[PDB]
């Protein structure tokens, strides 16, 4: 077996000896995954990592929303969004606020997507602060981005919920139990999810003002206290408690418990217990 064609021709002939070189294994979601760089890859994500690394250009004012793949985002991408903005675009002009005008999927661009599809695209012409997304691992992200003072803010999910994503996206388009034993070896796209949770966490720790790390369950919960924090993390400024709510409040109108068997959770619970042993990041 050899890649697929995809996409524009001059960077496949740039990429596709490289990516033949990988190490691969069979897909679910898809035919074949890719090893680069640590982490498994679809052939598309990884032509699109790779034009990434080499044209990206980082600004410091830069925002990057890091999440896991096929995990909702609109939300976060709304109230991050809503966050940086809330001068630019009023909160309250409600009606007239990008959020509403536009998709948020398109308001905050998937960086690896957007060079997959249009790797010429001008990021530069995107107004700053850039807010963007990305699935990219800590280690992969492009050099500009690791050298700038740009902020990093990672959207953690649990490991069941980032298995369920995944499972029902390739459903959608080999039994369950199968899958749940390759995502708990790290042999699984986007995997190992032990490495790209735990590079973003060890991060946070030694880098503070560079990377922050976030729980979907916290943001969930405790949505003010969770957004006063982001804010800091991103701004200098003070915040009011009611422009925090404005927020929230705008962002409204955008688990694996019901999927999962108990004996899969437990699976994968074995493995976070392992994997995550003394980190000590602990999930709920």
């Amino acid at each position: 077996s050899v890649p697929a064609y995809l996409g524009d021709e001059d960077l496949t002939q740039e990429t596709r000896a490289l990516i033949s070189s990988l190490p691969k294994e069979k897909g679910w979601l898809v035919s074949e995954i890719y090893e680069f760089q640590g982490l498994w890859h679809t052939q598309a994500i990884l032509q699109g990592i790779l034009i990434c690394q080499k044209r990206f250009e980082a600004k410091d004012s830069d925002i990057i929303l890091v999440t896991n793949p096929k995990s909702g985002t609109t939300w976060l991408k709304a109230l991050v969004f809503a966050l940086l903005n809330r001068h630019k675009f009023p909160v309250s002009s409600s009606g007239n606020h990008p959020l509403l005008v536009t998709n948020p999927h398109l308001l905050v661009p998937f960086l690896e997507g957007v060079y997959y599809e249009s790797p010429d695209f001008d990021f530069s012409s995107l107004p700053s602060p850039r807010l963007m997304n990305t699935h990219i691992s800590h280690l992969s992200l492009p050099e500009s981005v690791k050298s700038s003072s740009c902020k990093i803010v990672y959207c953690c999910r649990n490991p069941k919920d980032m298995f369920v994503s995944l499972w029902h996206f390739g459903k959608k388009l080999y039994p369950i139990e199968k899958a749940v034993e390759a995502f708990c070896e790290g042999k699984f796209i986007g995997g190992p999810f032990w490495d790209h949770i735990l590079e973003y966490w060890y991060a946070s720790r030694e880098n503070p003002n560079k990377v922050l790390f976030v729980t979907y369950e916290e943001l969930k919960k405790q949505t003010e206290v969770e957004m006063k924090r982001i804010a800091e993390f991103l701004e200098c400024g003070f915040i009011e408690e009611e422009e925090v709510r404005e927020i929230v409040k705008l962002c409204s109108f955008e688990g694996w418990r019901d999927t999962l068997s108990e004996s899969l959770a437990e699976e994968i619970d074995r493995t976070i217990e392992e994997k995550f042993k003394g980190s000590g990041l602990k999930f709920s």
